[PDB]
This record gives structure tokens, C-alpha cells and sequence, in this order.
């Protein structure tokens, strides 16, 4: 059963989707088609559910068949009732400066042994578990990695016994979300969750759906645009906010960003799921925008597509850049950035760096920053002049061989500034 627990000792913040993942989480039986696994276990860590031996065995004799990279493959043994792993598997965050956890809630599904996984995933991962007592989904929940979430208003009538202030006391709490950004779902479906509609791509980005103008639902969704639009994001801009057009109910919100792949489930015609594609492509450079048809016996729904049946899964060793960008008309004099860098590995960081570049002039040089407190890293543009343009990241290094860029994309898309 679900057991509360007291928060994380904090500060505590609840770890983005476009962050580093160690691994995707997947269960068998299956509810996405095998190219889907094949194309994940590429790169990436996936973790099967199963319910037992033999369904592991079942599984690897699939996965041997189809080609699927097994070195990439590997399984918690647990019983579930349902392959909706994005909606009852646990929630990440980082606190107590540098360790990951696991934060549980009441899945809000008749489904105890779904409930009930958290327990396992924690154990499986060898993290810490977290017990806050709030009937949630994951389907309708994203964070910025900033302290901003985003949830359609089931995250307060499906806990219609606690106030709005308690429901985000226990966000800030939990996950250290200071805006808990709750609104009225725009898609007219039964299903309430954000992951149908919206989509943060980046801490500035968010995607939002769109349909023809004749659809019931278009000025709903115009509207939610228009909310995103007007708001200022983590960095201090307002949001980029970008459009995926669903002539036909076609769910291409409804995607994983897994490291620096982007899955989009596509069910047709073919130049509107181009359409759909290109929109990631321009709003993600540097990312692999990976177009995923769907399986003949479970395909994709408006209300149930691909990120709805995936989870990724944080790295408990996680080395974590927290940077404030300098971005835009910078008054100056001075040009300075700084960077906090923490290993959860608890390994050693060398070396924490500055990749910049001048009027887009030539390649990008690197300049160390320099280390002026534990875990806190500063950089000064020096020998700018007026009109300057800008283009830098952030890079670092640790002796556990971990190697993360702030953006986490790097080179293709740099944080960009004049100087005035
Ligand atoms: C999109 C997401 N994060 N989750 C989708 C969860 C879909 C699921 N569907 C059903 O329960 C269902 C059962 C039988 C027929 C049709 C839908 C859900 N709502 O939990
Ligand atoms: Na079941
Ligand atoms: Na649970």
C-alpha cells in the first residue's frame, strides 16, 4: 500500500524530461510496437517490466528475434496492471545538494499492483523513496527543472479533501515546485492530463497542440498558447511557444525527449506528420526527431499515445549544471556567468568549462571557468565590444566519465547575447 513519508531534505528540484536519463521504462505485455524498443535500446537503458521469470524470458526471446540490442536491455521483475509506465512509476528529484530520489503518490487508477510499483523502481534503482500523500498521474504532470509544473485542474478535484494551498504546499515540498501552474484542460477529453495538449521542450520552449479552426476545441487551445506566450520561463524570457497542428486528431504533443533523441508518435497522412516532425526540428536543433508509427493492436489515441506509455528513468549519478543564462541585450559593463556543478556520483569535476564564439565568427573556443567556492564555477567575457553577438555553454566533466553540456544539446544550440 502507499506509505507516507516525510519530504526530502531539501532544497529539493524535480528533474526535467529533457534532463539526462539513464534509462526508459517499458512493460510487457506491450502497448508499444517492437521498432519502438528497437530503435530506444540504440542508445539507451531499457527497463522491461515483467511479471516474472518466464515472462523475462518470453521477452529476451522476442527481443533476440526483433533484432533489438540486448546489452541495452534489462528487467524488473513486478507485477502491473496496466503499460501505462508515464502515468504510476515514480517521479525524480534531486535534493540534499546532490543525491537523486523517488517520489510516490497515489496513482489516480484503480490499478493497486500499477500503485504499488514505485516501491520496486526505488528499490530496483538503489534510490530513495518519497511518500506524498497526493492522488496524481504522470500523464498530467511536467516540470521545467526550474520549480514550474504544469497540471490540468484533476491535480485539485482528484483531491477535492485538501485546499489548493495544501495540494501546492505538498508540490513545493515533494518536488520543490514553487509554481504549481494548475489550469483547465483545453482538449475536451476524458482523460485531464497535460501530455495530451502541452509539452515543455526546453526550460524557454513549450509546444502546445493546434487544430483547424472549425474544431470545437481551437480558440481552448489558441487560448492556452496565448497563456504560455505572455509568461516569462526559468531563464528569464518569455517561453518560445510552438505549434503541432492535429488535423485529425493526431496525438504529436504526446512525444519522449530522451537524452538528445526526440520519439513523436505519427498515425498519418504523411505530410501532416512531416509537418508535425519539422515543427520539433526547427524548435530542438541539434536533437534526432524521430518520426515512431504505431502498433496494429494498441495504436495511438489522441488521449494515449507514446509518451503516455514510456517514463524515463534520471541518473542516480547525475552530473547536474544549474545555470542562469545571460541571454539577449546585455547592458553590461561586465559579462559574467556562473554555473553551480554537483556530481551525485560523488566524483570528481574536471574540468567545468565555457565553449564561446564571437559574431558567429569561426569555431567555438573553450575557457575554463573558475572554481571560486565548492560547486560554484564563474566565467567573465572579457575584450567585448559594442554590438558584439555571443554564443556560449556550458561544459563539464567528472572522473566517473559523465560528461553533460547547460543546454544539455550543447553546440547546436547555445545560449545567444549582445553586447550593448
Ligand atoms: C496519455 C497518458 N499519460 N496516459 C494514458 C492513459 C490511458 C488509460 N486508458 C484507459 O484506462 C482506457 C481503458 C480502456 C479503454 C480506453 C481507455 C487511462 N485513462 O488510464
Ligand atoms: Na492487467
Ligand atoms: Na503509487
Amino acid at each position: 500500500a502507499f506509505q507516507e513519508t516525510n519530504p526530502p531534505a531539501g532544497p529539493v528540484r524535480a528533474i526535467a524530461e529533457y534532463e539526462r536519463s539513464a534509462a526508459v521504462l517499458v512493460r510487457y505485455p506491450f502497448g508499444i510496437p517492437m521498432e519502438l524498443i528497437k530503435e530506444l535500446a540504440k542508445n539507451d537503458k531499457v527497463i522491461t517490466i515483467v511479471a516474472s521469470e518466464s515472462q523475462k524470458n518470453t521477452v529476451i526471446t522476442q527481443y533476440t528475434q526483433s533484432g533489438v540490442n540486448l546489452s541495452n536491455c534489462d528487467f524488473i521483475i513486478a507485477k502491473t496492471d496496466s503499460y501505462w509506465t508515464r502515468d504510476y512509476t515514480g517521479w525524480f528529484a534531486m535534493y540534499d545538494t546532490n543525491k537523486v530520489g523517488l517520489v510516490d503518490f497515489i496513482y489516480n487508477r484503480p490499478r493497486p499492483n500499477d500503485d504499488e510499483f514505485p516501491k520496486y523502481e526505488a528499490q530496483y534503482l538503489g534510490i530513495e523513496m518519497f511518500g506524498m500523500k497526493l492522488k496524481q498521474t504522470g500523464g498530467n504532470y511536467m516540470t521545467d527543472g526550474y520549480g514550474s509544473a504544469v497540471q490540468s485542474h484533476i491535480a485539485y478535484t482528484e483531491n477535492s479533501s485538501l485546499s489548493q494551498a495544501q495540494v501546492n504546499q505538498k508540490m513545493k515540498d515533494y518536488l520543490g515546485i514553487t509554481h504549481h501552474d494548475v489550469v483547465q484542460d483545453p482538449n475536451n477529453t476524458y482523460i485531464d492530463h497535460v501530455d495530451c495538449w502541452g509539452k515543455y521542450l526546453a526550460p524557454n520552449k513549450i509546444l502546445i497542440r493546434k487544430v483547424p479552426d472549425n474544431h470545437p476545441q481551437h480558440q481552448a487551445l489558441e487560448d492556452m498558447a496565448a497563456y504560455f506566450a505572455a509568461q516569462t520561463c526559468a531563464w528569464g524570457t518569455k517561453y518560445e511557444v510552438y505549434r503541432a497542428l492535429a488535423t485529425n486528431e493526431q496525438p504529436y504533443t504526446n512525444s519522449l525527449i530522451l537524452n538528445n533523441r526526440v520519439f513523436v508518435p505519427v498515425n498519418g497522412p504523411a505530410s501532416v506528420d512531416n509537418d508535425a516532425l519539422n515543427v520539433y526540428k526547427t524548435a530542438m536543433p541539434g536533437y534526432e526527431i524521430i518520426g515512431v508509427k504505431g502498433a496494429s493492436g494498441t495504436p495511438w489515441l489522441g488521449t494515449d499515445a507514446l509518451h503516455c506509455r514510456t517514463h524515463e528513468v534520471a541518473d542516480k549519478g547525475y552530473l547536474y549544471i544549474k545555470h542562469y543564462p545571460i541571454l539577449g541585450e546585455q547592458a553590461g559593463p561586465d559579462y559574467k556567468i556562473e554555473a553551480d556543478v554537483v556530481s551525485c556520483a560523488n566524483a570528481t569535476i574536471s574540468p567545468v568549462q565555457c565553449y564561446y564564439r564571437i559574431n558567429g565568427s569561426g569555431s567555438f573556443k573553450a575557457a575554463d571557468m573558475t572554481m571560486e567556492s565548492t560547486g560554484h564555477y564563474t566565467y567573465s567575457f572579457t575584450g567585448l565590444n559594442k554590438n558584439d553577438k555571443v554564443e556560449y555553454y556550458i561544459s563539464a566533466a567528472d572522473n566517473s566519465g559523465r560528461k553533460e553540456t547547460y543546454p544539455f544539446i550543447g553546440e547546436p544550440d547555445p545560449f545567444k547575447f549582445t553586447c550593448m
